[PDB]
């Protein structure tokens, strides 16, 4: 149910914050694709702190992400987001990380950011 309410009160028509929304859903994505291309070199000192700063930009977002949430008004929807974000967080904190995991984790930023264009394709439709 509507995943737009976790940040944002029912009846808004206005689409600048859910565009910052999806602006950063982007930016950790591809954050997280270039971590995961680099995952397996990182004995190369250079592979490896690009990886580091790549994870740092992963991290940074998805804490926005979540601490920006309604926590007050957002119902379930909020706690949920909440949860997925923390599970998140914890991963990226790991240091025995595996690759794996960061996959699976970027499928779930891909699927919330579907979630989150299509709640705008909604409301312009509106």
């Amino acid at each position: 149910r509507n995943i737009a309410e976790a940040y944002f009160q029912n009846m808004v028509e206005t689409a600048t914050p859910l565009e910052q929304i999806i602006l950063l859903y982007d930016k950790a994505i591809e954050c997280l694709e270039r971590a995961i291309e680099i995952y397996d070199q990182v004995n190369e000192l250079e592979k490896r702190k690009e990886f580091v700063e790549n994870i740092d930009r992963v991290y940074d977002i998805i804490s926005a992400l979540k601490s920006f949430l309604d926590h007050e008004k957002g119902k379930e929807i909020a706690k949920n987001l909440d949860t997925i974000y923390t599970i998140i967080l914890n991963t990226l904190v790991k240091v025995d990380k595996t690759k794996e995991e960061l996959q699976k984790i970027l499928e779930i930023l891909k699927d919330l950011r579907e979630a989150w264009e299509e709640v705008k394709k909604k409301v312009h439709h509106h």
